[PDB]
């Protein structure tokens, strides 16, 4: 029975595996737990999940799947500005609803004022829908397949493809923007070159942009932040990797809408070994979030997430969202082809600081992870997992979990190594592990 | 030389392997140590041993063997109410003594008032025994095989099968109820459905019932407790898994006769890894027992028992009884068939939260343990083991061990990892381990 | 720079591998270091080495070799009183000097008053030596082979075999008694039966006797101690295994001449795992020696010695001598035959609490260790090793090492696990280890 | 956020792997970081790198390569004084510039006053250079191959081989002495014999000499130091291995120009295990440097360097330079021939206290390390690695890093074992590691 303030303010250099959250009182069911989380000062998702901007994790496929399930994805920038922007465009155009370009096809089969060819099938035998209706109305109005929206003068003002109404109805947690499109985020560097790439990403319709760096507390990123906030006042920007409040302050002052917290704890990271710099994750998350919260800036616990327990712990310590690399790297929607080794299906996963991904000092390693299946199955599982944890701890929502932790109400307890060994599977001659 | 109060009140998150009990003064022999322990507020066994309510551990066979040796068993509820109740009935009818149903056979060979056929062999050549005698008397009275008990009017009032007098004489530590039957306990859930199952278990003659849950401090279990205490005033109820005094208080207030303490420390448990919730065992046991004792509520140290040292430590820290899963899972009396792998005989052992035992979030794993032989050999061994420990520590009884620990008299000392390595087998090129 | 008092009085439960001794000032050579140590209140050896009383370690061969090199041995009692006593007799008669029985052969070749046949070779052609001379004189007096000692009346008063003068001259560190015989010690239990065995051991000429027990603070051993001190006033007795000052006090009060300190840290020990009782060695040694010293009672650091560093640390913490089991178990002089496994020569080593060595609760395990060669090579090596350690720490003698440690002058420092890893061999692709 | 003073003054016995340096503010690039470091009170290198004086590490080849890249090398003394001195001579004569001996060839092709034959090619057709010019001038003056330097009377005063001007221009970081020669250092013992060897090393032109010992705080080394400072007033001397301020003081008082800090932490070291003496490196480095700095004496962090992180940490804690053995032992320039095992190329690496390198008490082990390539590639890599670390921590130079650490500005944080596990590569099914 120790509070977070007490636990993380003794200088022990703790991490996720070094502690536990003590159970509380249950008076609701796991399915009643709400995971709504703030991605940035203005982006809010239904789940606190985010896919990392890496070669072997996030591209269109992942970004789309992740958005459809309740989270969001960040496309990597280890490609051409053109390619990256196309990946953003694919994601952005995956779901639209009221398509305008192809409806105003252009007018200026169907015979809808102006000269809207979609012509032959005259505007009398065809079903139409008034302007001002909503997607719900739109769906029923033509319960079949193929809906031309008409503006007073009976002029084609828009159209809505049945397929979009399907995707919309199929994914109730979909992270969509004001235009009913799957929101997407992208990662860029801080060199001048990144200004051009940013412009192409802007044109692509990217919603949030993260400045990629192992140590984001620099004059380069600060000025880059200020630039972006100037050129694109509304664009949501996330600050480079930080692990201390002093670093966060500079980026917060520069104008960040959120912070990416984590240094050298990612599965493929050797920065701590090579550069001696970094910080134990659990502590990094608590300290920066505790600070950043006084400025309304969401913290993204980035790195070291090996399972659901970690996710719940990051959130419990102050993080608004959690970013994963390896916990998603082997899913169907991640970049790369599957292969086999010792009868084990694998997909490549490599650190962005690896010589391959990149005198060059390698800060990442290149490996492979075992097949995790589809994001469409895995993410729902993580969502269920997180919910149960909130239940045991007695919290109906992630927002509540933090209040309980900050009020002192939520208690923790350190785990000795024997205690960590006891917490996992032990004393078995053999066993298999499954979760969903 | 550190007291329990000092040791477990520093927030280190200790477990069984993290400490030792310092030896005292010996002025008696190991065989003089008494292990009588309170299972619940009213159930008291000769030993502090209990078999866990799990698919691969407890069914009739185990429950019977465990009772015969001095402990008790809890039948799992991962079966039909009918099946479970039949398992309780088998155990309950294993030993009876004065059988009534078949003696009042019905009257209304032998020719005993009324019309008691057991007829031919007239009541004159046959040996009979008066009503009011005891089992001891009964045994001698017909020193052979096949004893009709007669009520004044020479009317068949009961019978006693020689076989029961045998089982009774063979097992001096047998956990029997007021009717000379092997007591049995069963595990149920907390859903409404469990009320029906409970009723069938009541009819079966179950003696103690444990409410099965990974986090028993809930409104569901509290109300279930209150229900049971109402409907079955005398039934002994044990509260769902708890690890803190605050949780215990709710269940104690709800009316529990004992508490099942343990969360995520069981050999097949992944709850700590998946849900981030739980608590290091040694500490869980000391803290809750220290509290629950002020209300006369026995604590069951449930989980993490890998050997005799653990059992003795749980007891020394405040537990009245100890529940095991893996330490019994491979015995002859446990559910399942034996098989072989690398020339090693094994029997399945799986967590009740495993996908097999059961979106579903797995909290347990499915494995196999190596053959441990019969409960009838293993339990006596654990009993001997525990006794020696009490001797080294200078305690003639489990009751004494707790007094010494609560008075400060009993001392402990933390074990560094090197100290733990030194405590076990080391520096050998090869070795085999045996214990009994 | 931490003193022993500070280091071992924080309740951390440390052991040998958990700390280091910081180097001092060197103004002498390793060969100038003196290891003279008190075995008991009256037995003093040239080295602080002792072989453990175990089936696979100490018998005549070991006891003799160990004495010849500067230490001593304790014969095991897992044999008949006759056998054990014969093992003591073999050791005792290995070296004698002035043999009396065969010289007083009996008188009452050579023609020496009385009728000393050793006859033919008359007392005139034969060289003789006066009574009152010493062994040194004796050696030169007949610089060849085959010396009849003559008493005034020219009567055979004794004889001295050339072979004894050889053994005496060959081993300058030999642990011999007042009669120039290799001293020997033996281990006995505390049951009444041990009184008879003790008597046979007395007749055998045993010099020191250790009462064998895993927990020697008992009324059984206390009374046994008092008995022995009564019956054999001069016999040196060592107290059963203790690890705390409170235990030591009882045995010290009972009249022990030394204490055997150690519980569950021996390579083949499972007492800590099975009985939950014991104590981390380094701490056990410091605490009891710190106490026992106030009564002039030598402490024997028994158990957990895996190498020279451990020996030096035990001594530095207060032990007067060190007892080993595995560090000697595979030498030529130890009981048992050598065999081979994976091309590796081995000799059996088993705990005295193993089922084989012995319901029975096993407290020891049965294994094998790799061939260490002869005690006559290994012990000199340990002696050299210990000497260098004393040099680095700036102590010319074991006696000095303790003064420095008790005065505060000697400093220590805890070793984190990484620090322990760094202290040993690391970062090699492959390597072989040798020491002498 | 803990200062070095706080971190290393709690008695925890920390080492490199036990802590991290928290990142600061970046306002410069990695390539702008300066690694200029003081080898001794008067020797200053461009990099803080030094090759250890060992059989399998440093000989001419290594010493030359190491100097050319920015560091320095110390030739081992496990050879004849003649051999060692020849190794110094090879290194010293590798690069010269203004060669005098062969130019004053002797005078007393070319026809340059006196009788300088280099004769035929008369002094009129040949290009010459005035005395007083510099190497830069010299290079251009004869932009081709084959430059006779002439003194007023047109007398051959010196010569400069084109090859030297090449080596000079190729290696901008070259550690050269006042005579434009690659500086070299050598290791000697402290016995009288070492005085002769020293004399031969003096004649060889050695620049710095390190007194080789595992425990240099001795009367032998102190007097040896005083001797050398007397006989060779200008010679730079480094004090034997020390790990505490008390030891450093004696050697500092004796007159050391630098200190070699480290005891039993070297990859091939078993001194801690065998002699129980030594100290955890990170702590050894901070404590002695913190002291030695008050006397302007540079500390050489010697031992335990397994990678770049360690190097940066040693420097951050107070060391002026870092000495490596295994981190260089398998390079092309190190002594020994390459061989193969399991398809892995290896080169021998052995501790100088190994029986092979040397009753003898082994303090080192004999193994093999995997091929690291050329020093000419590896050292530049370490240089780049160190620079990035300085960048993350916000320091433009090693000198700055220490100021920040001593002022309190630089912060650190302990790493729990889980934190250390998280810091390295984890959660991968497989991976390969590369760095340059
Ligand atoms: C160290 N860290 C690196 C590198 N590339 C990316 N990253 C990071 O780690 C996170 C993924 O870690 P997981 O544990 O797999 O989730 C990424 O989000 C990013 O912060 C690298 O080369 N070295
Ligand atoms: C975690 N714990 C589980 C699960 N099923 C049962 N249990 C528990 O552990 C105890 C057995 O642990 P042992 O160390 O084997 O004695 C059981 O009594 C129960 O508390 C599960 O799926 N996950
Ligand atoms: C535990 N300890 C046992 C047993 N038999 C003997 N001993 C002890 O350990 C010492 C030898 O330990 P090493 O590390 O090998 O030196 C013996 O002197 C004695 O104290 C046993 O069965 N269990
Ligand atoms: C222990 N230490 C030894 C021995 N020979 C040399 N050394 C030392 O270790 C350093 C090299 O360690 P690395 O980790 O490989 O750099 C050398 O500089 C020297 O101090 C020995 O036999 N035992
Ligand atoms: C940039 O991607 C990362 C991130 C996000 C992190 C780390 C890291 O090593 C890399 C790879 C390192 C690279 C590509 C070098 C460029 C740079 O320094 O930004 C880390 O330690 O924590 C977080
Ligand atoms: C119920 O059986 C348990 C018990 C007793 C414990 C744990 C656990 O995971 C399960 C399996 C988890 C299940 C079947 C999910 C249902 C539930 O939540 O009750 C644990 O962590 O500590 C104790
Ligand atoms: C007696 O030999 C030992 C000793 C010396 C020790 C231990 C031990 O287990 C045994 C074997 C245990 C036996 C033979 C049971 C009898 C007894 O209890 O004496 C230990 O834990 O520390 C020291
Ligand atoms: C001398 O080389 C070393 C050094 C530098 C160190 C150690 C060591 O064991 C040896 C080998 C030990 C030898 C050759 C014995 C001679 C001696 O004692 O000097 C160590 O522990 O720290 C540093
Ligand atoms: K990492
Ligand atoms: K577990
Ligand atoms: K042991
Ligand atoms: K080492």
């Amino acid at each position: 029975g120790l509070t977070a303030q007490q636990l993380f303010n003794c200088g022990d250099g703790l991490t996720y595996n070094d502690f536990l959250i003590l159970p509380g009182y249950i008076d609701f069911t796991a399915d009643q737990v709400d995971l709504t989380s703030a991605l940035t000062k203005k982006i809010t998702l239904k789940t606190p999940l985010v896919s990392s901007p890496m070669d072997t994790v996030t591209e269109a496929g992942m970004a789309i799947a992740m958005a459809l399930t309740g989270g969001i994805g960040f496309i990597h920038h280890n490609c051409t500005p053109e390619f990256q922007a196309n990946e953003v465009r694919k994601v952005k155009k995956y779901e639209q609803g009221f398509i305008t370009d192809p409806v105003v096809d252009r007018v200026r089969f169907e015979a809808k004022m102006g000269s809207r060819l979609v012509i032959m099938t005259k505007r009398e035998d065809l079903v139409v829908a008034p302007a001002g209706i909503t997607l719900k109305e739109a769906n029923e109005i033509l319960q079949r397949s193929k809906l031309p929206i008409v503006n007073e003068n009976d002029e084609l003002v828009a159209i809505i493809a049945r397929t979009d109404l399907k995707k919309n109805r199929d994914y109730p947690l979909a992270s969509k923007d004001a235009k009913k499109q799957l929101l997407c985020g992208a990662a860029i560097g801080t060199h001048e070159d990144d200004k051009y790439r940013l412009d192409l990403l802007a044109l692509a319709g990217v919603d949030v942009v993260v400045l990629d760096s192992s140590q984001g507390n620099s004059i380069f990123q600060i000025n880059m932040i200020k630039y972006m906030k100037e050129k694109y006042p509304n664009l949501q920007v996330i600050g480079g990797n930080v692990v201390t409040a002093a670093q966060a302050k500079n980026l917060i002052d520069a104008g960040v809408d959120a912070l990416r917290v984590g240094m050298g704890c990612g599965s493929i990271c050797i920065t701590q070994e090579v550069l001696a710099c970094g910080r134990p994750q659990a502590t990094a998350v608590y300290k920066v979030s505790e600070y950043a919260r006084r400025f309304g800036v969401p913290v993204i616990a980035d790195g070291g997430i090996q399972n659901v327990g970690h996710i719940a712990k990051a959130l419990a310590l102050g993080a608004s969202t959690v970013m994963m690399g390896s916990l998603l790297a082997a899913t169907t929607e991640a970049p790369g082809e599957y292969f086999f080794s010792d009868g084990i299906r694998l997909k490549k996963y490599r650190g962005m600081g690896s010589l391959d991904a990149m005198i060059k000092v390698a800060q990442g390693v290149s490996g492979a992870v075992q097949d995790k299946g589809s994001i469409h199955k895995f993410v729902p599982y993580l969502i269920a997992g997180i919910q149960h944890s909130c239940q045991d701890i007695g919290a109906k929502s992630l927002t509540q979990v933090r209040a309980m932790m900050y009020s002192g109400e939520l208690k923790f307890e350190k785990r000795t190594s024997s205690a960590q060994v006891e917490g996992g599977v032990h004393s078995l001659h053999s066993y298999e592990k499954r979760l969903f």
